[PDB]
């Protein structure tokens, strides 16, 4: 069971004004510790948020959160259910912002809702030195979904604001789990994102932003485009056939749609050639390091538990690698798939 805290400065708002917080399970005898960034889609102008608002409204507020949250996948405690790091440090951050964990943006007289993760995650950090994060010496930032996506827009400046509060010996790595997404030609998107980052006053990584500069920033928000542009290291898990993705591609089977499934998992796989820390199955699915069975899919028989492994022990190694990416064209021809 994982802890809520709400936070101390409650300047720093869900989407509603409602403060907003983290869930936290200490280990004392670890150095190491995880903060994991929930997902959820999002909403991008007023009529839109206001439905989100009705029927999805623990990612918009705080107000109905539960006391208490059992850690599940990379965040169980128990080494049969998490062989990788069962004995770190646990936080759950939740996703109240509905903006991909990038805005920065107080609610107002001319503001109906407040957007503010990426001010969020920087709170919940700035907090957390104070309760054992000061003695760390990983800090590994992980995140599902928009949670992923999260992950490849803040990792680095989480790494700077350590540097800058006088913290340079923890290490800061992102782990980004089905957040890498291909703005491609649809079977029968880009406007949303460009709308919601002016609606959120979003922000993006520097590098990524000066390369691409004003009024593209919704190009930082796609992985092959951001990651070259990071300096912290970035572990990407990509389902090659991602459940999301399709959705956007209006994809719910005859020659076009076999080609188009099939450009689909090739086209994914270019984008990650040179990632060298990445695990790519071949299978339709979404999401998968907080799921309690993410122990059982395999590629070219290494776990991803055991890849993870692999790459603490990186930062080649014989027998225990950490670029593991799918080659067959069809969902599920790997026998692991879900
Ligand atoms: C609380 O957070 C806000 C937004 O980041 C910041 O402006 C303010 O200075 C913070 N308060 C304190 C006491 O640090
Ligand atoms: C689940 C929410 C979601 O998919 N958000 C999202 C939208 C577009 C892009 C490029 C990346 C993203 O993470
Ligand atoms: C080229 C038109 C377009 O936007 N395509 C697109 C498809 C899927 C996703 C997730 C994002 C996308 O941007």
């Amino acid at each position: 069971d994982l802890r809520l805290h709400l936070l101390l400065n409650t300047s720093v708002t869900c989407n509603d004004g409602s403060p907003a917080g983290y869930y936290l399970k200490e280990s004392r005898g670890s150095r190491r510790w995880l903060l994991f960034l929930e997902g959820g889609w999002y909403c991008f102008n007023r009529e839109n948020c206001d439905s989100r608002y009705d029927t999805m409204r623990r990612l918009m507020s705080s107000r109905d959160w539960p006391r208490t949250r059992t850690g599940t996948g990379i965040l169980s405690s128990q080494p049969e259910e998490n062989p990788y790091w069962w004995n770190a440090n646990m936080v759950f951050i939740p996703y109240c912002s509905s903006d991909v964990w990038s805005g920065a943006s107080s609610k107002s007289e001319k503001n109906e809702y407040a957007f503010m993760g990426a001010l969020i995650i920087q709170e919940v950090v700035r907090e957390l030195l104070g309760r054992g994060l000061s003695g760390a010496k990983v800090l590994l930032l992980a995140g599902s979904s928009a949670g992923g996506t999260g992950v490849l827009l803040n990792v680095d400046r989480v790494a700077e604001q350590l540097e800058k509060l006088g913290y340079p010996a923890i290490q800061v790595r992102g782990l980004a789990d089905s957040g890498w997404f291909l703005d491609n030609k649809q079977y029968r998107p880009t406007e949303a994102i460009r709308r919601g980052i002016r609606y959120w006053n979003g922000v993006v990584p520097e590098r990524c932003r000066r390369q691409f500069q004003e009024g593209e920033e919704w190009n930082c928000f796609f992985g092959y485009k951001v990651y070259p542009t990071l300096r912290s290291p970035v572990f990407v898990v990509q389902w090659l056939f991602d459940e999301a993705q399709l959705t956007v591609d209006n994809v719910h089977v005859q020659e076009g749609l076999r080609l188009y499934i099939q450009n689909l998992g090739r086209e994914l796989r270019h984008t990650l050639k040179d990632v060298p820390a990445s695990f790519a199955p071949a299978c339709l699915s979404h999401e998968i390091i907080i799921r309690s069975h993410w122990t059982d899919v395999q590629v070219k028989g290494t776990s991803l538990p055991r890849a993870l492994h692999c790459w603490d022990r990186s930062l080649p190694l014989k027998g225990c690698p950490v670029h593991l990416v799918d080659s067959c064209p069809w969902p599920h021809c790997n026998p692991s798939c879900p």
